[PDB]
């Protein structure tokens, strides 16, 4: 049976500039859901996959941003994106969770993803502290990011975080190879897709790079899932079409 755990990360620049690109997505392959780092829904999706709204940061707790979260028909909602790098302490995020976000479960019966921190000591320590602070009202999923060049190290990290936090499944809300060598990008992507596909405690995983411009200097141009014209790279085709993935 077709294993369907792959998330379509749909950056708002796609919605802003190249809506039409969504209609070129393959929906008959292992794509299973969609997120866009925002509270609001990408209309061009036309409900062809479940959407996970995100409470990205403190700017998304009030006004029309919070109204989008309160009114959504979608089942799963992400909390803060890399809060350890936006000056949000574990204690401050635990308070906002109890006072405001938890109601989305107790009252609106949504499932909640923990904040997704970076795979560095600062991030590992942040999520360790926050999960302890809200242990009496834990999240439904543990949200993880991972960027690097060695697939064996991402596997060891997921296995490591699953042992440290064994009470819920893991969502990899962002991951990618940062290698500038395309064979090493393709090799890691294929390895981790197939490994996570056959690992029950990984609910879903979200490959980064489906946008026209480079996000920053950190991510690899060889790992891009969209060309500058808005067409899809061969890596994107394989991601959304092939199960198992192959090089
Ligand atoms: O700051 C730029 C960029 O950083 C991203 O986080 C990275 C981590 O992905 C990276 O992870 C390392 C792995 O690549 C490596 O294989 O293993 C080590 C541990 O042995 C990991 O730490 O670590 C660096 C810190 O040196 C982080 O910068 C963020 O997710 C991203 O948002 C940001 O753009
Ligand atoms: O096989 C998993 C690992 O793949 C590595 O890339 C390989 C390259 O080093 C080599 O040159 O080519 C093969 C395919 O011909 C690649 O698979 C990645 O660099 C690793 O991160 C990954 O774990």
């Amino acid at each position: 049976h077709m294993v369907k755990k792959r998330v379509l990360l749909w950056d708002y620049t796609n919605t802003r500039d190249v809506k039409w690109a969504m209609d070129k997505i393959n929906f008959k392959g292992p794509l299973h859901s969609c997120s866009n780092w925002n509270t609001w829904y990408p209309d061009e999706l036309k409900h062809r996959l479940p959407f996970r709204p995100m409470i990205h940061g403190k700017n998304n707790l009030t006004g029309g941003e919070w109204q989008n979260i309160l009114k959504t028909n979608e089942e799963v909602i992400h909390f803060f994106n890399e809060p350890e790098r936006a000056g949000i302490s574990p204690e401050e995020a635990a308070k906002i969770w109890n006072d405001q976000v938890l109601a989305l479960r107790t009252s609106h019966h949504k499932r909640l993803v923990s904040p997704s921190c970076a795979s560095d000591p600062a991030g590992i320590a942040w999520i360790k502290k926050w999960m302890n602070l809200v242990a009496k009202n834990p999240p439904d999923y543990l949200g993880l990011h991972w960027y690097g060049t060695k697939g064996d190290e991402m596997i060891r990290y997921l296995e490591s975080m699953h042992k440290e936090h064994p009470h819920q499944p893991i969502i990899v809300s962002e991951w990618a190879s940062t290698s500038r060598s395309y064979p090493d990008v393709l090799g890691l992507t294929v390895q981790l897709a197939n490994w996570m596909d056959s690992t029950p405690w990984v609910a879903e995983y979200a490959l980064f790079g489906c946008m026209r411009q480079m996000a920053d200097d950190f991510v690899s141009p060889e790992a891009q899932l969209m060309n500058k014209d808005g067409s899809f790279t061969d890596l994107m085709w394989k991601y959304m079409s092939d199960q198992p993935m192959h090089i």
